[PDB]
């Protein structure tokens, strides 16, 4: 192996490991991805499957914590930010309030936008059958979830607590995929805000190197 | 309007309040269930959204915590079972690596059974073209979910700490749910363990309760 603290399992093509990527870049921590091969079914693979019984990547060892495995990416980055953010530069304190405000957000963007962006893509390119009243479902609910974000991002800077934390963040990399599935999107013109916050991030070098990485690997 | 310590705002065909409401039920908290009309598009009226920006049920607002207001049921559910649960019976502690373990859960819950789940239930009642390939693709994805349970629970009776928790239970409302939208659907005789699981806890009176409100109102 390595000698990186952290083995990032990922699927080059998913969102959700580079989410991860991001989280542990901003927080300065080592960590060493390992491409899981879903084209080969890798990630049914049972050496995979004793890391996440799920059998879709991300999955983390953290091996500065006793090799301690965990999926599920958003848990996945609340673990690295709980734990490792002690200044809490990007990330609201536990046990505040706050924190749970965050966890809202976090819950949005894994179980509203993660899995609804999935289903148009799924659509779009995978599904056996073309069936465009599908496609609109989701191109609409797509949308839908940027009218939510507008909805907040217009009237304030961040998420939560007035600064950038983990829950902004989430949104990154599937906010970046998703644009290629939508008609004659224009991000600026249509969601200002959100527009904005997207791009403010995804500026930073501790997101910008990452995503660069899965840009080259993806061709 | 009323002086319990919630103001639970739900949906009643919805598994995801009434997966608040047992976790409420758990915690010996006093709560009112206030409804929210999805048939009358009631989740995107002003009010509601001035809740919740997302416009969808459920919601929380914690009286004792003046007036504190967030959604997302699992981040709801994690509110006050963190806040509250101080003896842990049904928690696993704040601060401990167990506690990730069970965050993990909650989002295999929040993003991998809830959204497909929901996608199976839309085509088969819903969709406004009866697709058939599209009933089949989330049949087939609520059937792997419940092979992951499976594979788990035939070698430990809980999903974190070897005790009951937020992790099992959040699990329970739309486990119950989805079996008649599945056909030829025998649960013990199909995911033996994950069955015995499920019924052992729907047993609970404290889950019994609003599980029991749930299905009056909706005769
Ligand atoms: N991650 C969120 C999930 C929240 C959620 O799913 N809320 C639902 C509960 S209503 S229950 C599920 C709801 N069903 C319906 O809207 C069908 C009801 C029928 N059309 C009628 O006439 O009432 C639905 O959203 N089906 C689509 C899907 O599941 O993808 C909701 O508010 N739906 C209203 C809306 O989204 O506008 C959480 O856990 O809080």
């Amino acid at each position: 192996s390595h000698d990186k603290q952290f083995s990032l399992f990922l699927h080059k093509a998913s969102a959700h490991g580079w989410k991860v990527a991001f989280v542990l870049e901003e927080l300065s921590l080592s960590y060493e991805i390992v491409l899981v091969d879903v084209a080969k079914n890798e990630q049914k693979s049972p050496e995979f499957m004793k890391l996440n019984p799920n059998g879709r990547t991300p999955a983390l060892i953290d091996h500065g914590n006793s090799d301690f495995v965990i999926w599920e990416s958003n848990a996945m980055v609340q673990y690295v930010a709980d734990k490792y953010d002690t200044e809490r530069k990007i990330s609201m304190a536990p046990g505040t309030d706050d924190f749970y405000i965050q966890l809202q957000w976090q819950y949005f963007q894994g179980t509203g936008q993660g899995p609804y962006f999935g289903q148009l893509v799924w659509f779009t390119l995978y599904h056996e059958e073309k069936i465009p009243s599908a496609v609109t479902r989701y191109k609409e609910e797509a949308l839908r979830v940027f009218s939510v974000l507008e909805r907040v991002l217009s009237n304030q800077e961040w998420l939560v607590g007035g600064k950038m934390t983990i829950a902004d963040i989430s949104f990154v990399s599937w906010n970046d995929m998703i644009v290629h599935f939508l008609d004659n999107f224009d991000f600026e013109k249509e969601f200002p805000a959100t527009a904005a916050w997207h791009y403010k991030m995804l500026k930073r070098p501790t997101i910008k190197r990452p995503w660069d990485e899965r840009r080259k690997l993806m061709s």
